[PDB]
This record gives structure tokens, C-alpha cells and sequence, in this order.
């Protein structure tokens, strides 16, 4: 879990229970892929990680830039980027991660 970081940035990440939207930090490791998230500062101990090596990565049409990916164990997170290039670019990166 420590290799070289991939991409990182901010993206609005879905609760699972209430379905609230909030901001977290997210980098993108590879061997094995990851996606670890964080406080907005990066400063904390990560919130959680998602393993992402055979996931599925997918745009959602609209709330807007949404994307989701599912685990190979069937996990899901619901994501929103800010803008549509960082959403294109975030799907590019973890769809290449995930092979
Ligand atoms: O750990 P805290 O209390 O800050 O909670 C997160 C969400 O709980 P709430 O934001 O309090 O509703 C949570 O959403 P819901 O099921 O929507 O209540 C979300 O599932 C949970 O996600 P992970 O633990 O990362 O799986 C908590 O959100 P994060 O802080 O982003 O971890």
C-alpha cells in the first residue's frame, strides 16, 4: 500500500446509509490498485480504501460529473467529480488500474 501515487484530488463521495454527498481526498495506488480516501486536507489517517484490481468503472448519467465504481466483491461507492475532465480522467485512471 505505499507505491507511487497514480492521481489524487478531491471528489464528492456518496454515504452509504443517509446519502449524504462530502468532500474527500482520493489517491490512486497501484500494485496492488487502491483507491485510498481522506479528509480534504490529506492530513488524517485514511478513511477507508478500495481495492480496485478487476472493479468496474462507470459514468452514471445525471447531481453531476457522477461515476461508480464496484468492487470485484461487489462494494459500491457512488462519486461525484467537480468537474467533467476530472471525471474522464478519474475513470481512465482506475479503469487502467483495475486490469
Ligand atoms: O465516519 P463518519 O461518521 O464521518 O461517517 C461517514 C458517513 O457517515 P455520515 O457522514 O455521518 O452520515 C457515511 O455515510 P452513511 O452510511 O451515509 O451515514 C459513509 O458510509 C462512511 O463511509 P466509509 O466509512 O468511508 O465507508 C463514512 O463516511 P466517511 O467519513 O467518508 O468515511
Amino acid at each position: 500500500f505505499t507505491g507511487v501515487i497514480i492521481k489524487q484530488g478531491c471528489l464528492l463521495k456518496q454515504g452509504h446509509r443517509r446519502k449524504n454527498w462530502k468532500v474527500r481526498k482520493f489517491i490512486l495506488r497501484e500494485d496492488p490498485a487502491y483507491l485510498h480516501y481522506y479528509d480534504p486536507a490529506g492530513a488524517e489517517d485514511p478513511l477507508g480504501a478500495i481495492h480496485l484490481r478487476g472493479c468496474v468503472v462507470t459514468s452514471v448519467e445525471s447531481e453531476e460529473n457522477l461515476f461508480e465504481i464496484i468492487t470485484a466483491d461487489e462494494v459500491h461507492y457512488f462519486l461525484q467529480a467537480a468537474t467533467p475532465k476530472e471525471r474522464t480522467e478519474w475513470i481512465k485512471a482506475i479503469q487502467m488500474a483495475s486490469r
